[PDB]
């Protein structure tokens, strides 16, 4: 269990810089960005899958993980 | 924990065994089925980064994985160039 929150945190860190990459792209006013962030939140949650399966993290936190990011993403599409 | 380290390099070579098949199927026998394989392996070294990061599963363990099917990806490449 001191595995799990090193995981959690690891995880968490990871989802903030695509985030960061999805918040840069709102703040700002392109042209098919979208290909770059599918392929982002796919390795993310590869990741997060990787960590569930392994009991590292709840199912319910890796999901409120990719919910937090796919809410910001759906902002940005739109136009 | 010993159980942890090796259930997380067997999940990786479980992963990495899973896209070595889909290799394997194209070698044995369009452009979308290029970028499938590229997406896929960027989600296994996204795995295998985040597995060494937290000292479950050692760094030439990680590498190892990566080039297994990194040289049968190359010879898959090789032969769409000749098709």
């Amino acid at each position: 269990a001191t595995m799990k929150n090193a995981a959690l945190k690891q995880l968490t860190k990871d989802a903030d810089e695509i985030l960061h990459l999805i918040k840069v792209q709102l703040d700002n006013l392109c042209p098919l960005y979208e290909e770059v962030l599918d392929t982002q939140m796919f390795g993310l949650q590869k990741e997060v899958d990787f960590a569930v399966k392994l009991g590292l993290v709840d199912r319910e936190d890796g999901k409120q993980i990719m919910l937090r990011l796919e809410k910001e993403l759906s902002k940005l599409h739109e136009a």
